[PDB]
């Protein structure tokens, strides 16, 4: 029993993290087989960063401009290329610790684990959700750029995120491992804003089910609502509308607890309209929305 | 910027986790050099578990009763002994992935990372505090016994916890790696209760400093209180009394923010007496007490 913010074990990713240096810019890279992946803005000076033309800047680079370090052992760069916003540096050594992996782009509301790194050295691991406005609320300091987010699925690492930047509001933006940004952001040092965020409704419901599984029941009630009538309360509290597709993935938690999804929605409706009145659910005093139905099942079953 | 529940990278510990089987009992063990550490109650049957005499039960065991598996490769047990509540199984192979390590017992209010494992296979990582009543509020299912908690300090793993049991209230109890229980618990399948818990005051203050560092300031005020006068409000809200020793370790965060500790205590006093009035601090709607001053500095500096 118990319910915690839980990350995947990070070791398979720790063995892939390297330090990539270009000029006086140093960030993290991801070493899989004989290719190192890192944010392309490593090739930028502080002056280049204000308004870079990356095709120009890369064309003016050669392999010997890129210092790669796996621990202390320097890696020799034998080629380089650009994949949208990520730089690919070919090296003369395949990473012997390369796990089975995939590059997958995730959806808003899905979660992943972040291995925060500095100078190619892993420092901490935590869980994140991709917000509906395509930012993540991470924990990142200078030098973390190049850190990756991932899920693990039967010894296969699915890389879904590489960290590129902190926005002025302190939230974080990056790309998938094909270098395609999440959200309407670009890799240049200009003040960019995210769209307005919303609460991930399906995840809050998943977490209410986790609470019931763990014996928290005070928020339950005998009522029910319709899928249509609930969405009217979602709009008012800046929650995502609920889909029959969402209900069906909540199916398993609905079965294990005996609480129909629309029954739980009436509980969420009451929680939204009345607040918690000082009580907690799974040790929290607000409605948590960064646990997916999968996260809940993985931890409660 | 940002502030997250953050664990240590788990890879150094993942390479030490094995499966230990005795009879029909299977749990996790920790393989360092040529010794495997696991909870001694692995030698118990379900009938033995109600009221075990462990010296008897171990004396009736031999090496070939203990099946150890590191992945698929079985480890041959060449000796066994008891260290209080942990069983030591000597094996014929030193773990090639053995990190630099120490066995350290922690204090109530300190934090560590938990690598939750099942059948010797790591499944998730999260952060825990040792509660003042010597339990932890973990996330653990059947088969997790033997999972370890740890901190990492310059490539040295300090093991401080091995998981032995879930109490009837759903909180978790275990030992240090010398097999000495945290708190007034024993390893037998009987209903045991923890003492009444209290809030870790120094940690709440650390977290208020983290919030200020991250730009959350609404709870601040111009007031101040005395060390003595604050403890009177601590007693009323079931908070630990504050020590000058606590203040001095909060020194660095007090300096970096310019907020004297007793100034922050007046803010905590007001938060305790008035509540949050619907507002959040670092994304939480209650006062978090599972971040130490060290945790805050590590993540904010
Ligand atoms: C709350 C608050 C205040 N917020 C900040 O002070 C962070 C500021 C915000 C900003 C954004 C744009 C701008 F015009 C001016 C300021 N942004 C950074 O400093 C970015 C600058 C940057 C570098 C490259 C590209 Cl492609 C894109 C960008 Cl926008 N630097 C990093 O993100 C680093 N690599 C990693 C890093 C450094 C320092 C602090 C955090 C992190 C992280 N994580
Ligand atoms: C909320 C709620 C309900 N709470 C429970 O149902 C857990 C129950 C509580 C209990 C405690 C004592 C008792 F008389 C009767 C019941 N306790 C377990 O089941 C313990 C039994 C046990 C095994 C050995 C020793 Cl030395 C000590 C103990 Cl008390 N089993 C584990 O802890 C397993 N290894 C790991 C495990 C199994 C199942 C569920 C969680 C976990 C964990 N983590
Ligand atoms: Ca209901
Ligand atoms: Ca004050
Ligand atoms: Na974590």
């Amino acid at each position: 029993s118990g319910f915690r913010k839980m990350a995947f074990p990070s070791g398979k990713v720790e063995g892939c993290m390297v330090q990539v240096t270009c000029g006086t810019t140093t960030l993290n890279g991801l070493w899989l087989d004989d290719v190192v992946y890192c944010p392309r803005h490593v090739i930028c000076t502080s002056e280049d960063m204000l308004n870079p033309n990356y095709e120009d800047l890369l064309i003016r680079k050669s392999n010997h401009n890129f210092l790669v370090q796996a621990g202390n052992v320097q890696l020799r760069v034998i080629g380089h290329s650009m994949q949208n916003c990520v730089l690919k540096l070919k090296v003369d050594t395949a990473n012997p610790k390369t796990p089975k992996y995939k590059f997958v782009r995730i959806q808003p509301g899905q979660t992943f684990s972040v291995l925060a790194c500095y100078n190619g050295s892993p420092s901490g691991v935590y869980q994140c959700a991709m917000r509906p406005n395509f930012t993540i609320k991470g924990s990142f300091l200078n030098g973390s750029c190049g850190s990756v987010g991932f899920n693990i699925d039967y010894d296969c690492v699915s890389f879904c995120y590489m960290h590129h930047m902190e926005l002025p509001t302190g939230v974080h933006a990056g790309t998938d491992l094909e270098g395609n940004f999440y959200g309407p952001f670009v890799d240049r040092q200009t003040a960019q804003a995210a769209g307005t965020d919303t609460t991930i409704t399906v995840n809050v419901l998943a977490w209410l089910y986790a609470a019931v599984i763990n014996g928290d029941r005070w928020f339950l009630n005998r009522f029910t609502t319709t899928l249509n009538d609930f969405n009217l309360v979602a709009m008012k509290y800046n929650y995502e509308p609920l889909t029959q597709d969402h209900v069906d993935i909540l199916g398993p938690l609905s079965a294990q607890t005996g609480i129909a999804v629309l029954d739980m929605c009436a509980s969420l409706k009451e929680l939204l309209q009345n607040g918690m009145n000082g009580r907690t659910i799974l040790g929290s005093a607000l409605l948590e929305d960064e646990f997916t139905p999968f996260d809940v099942v993985r931890q409660c079953s």
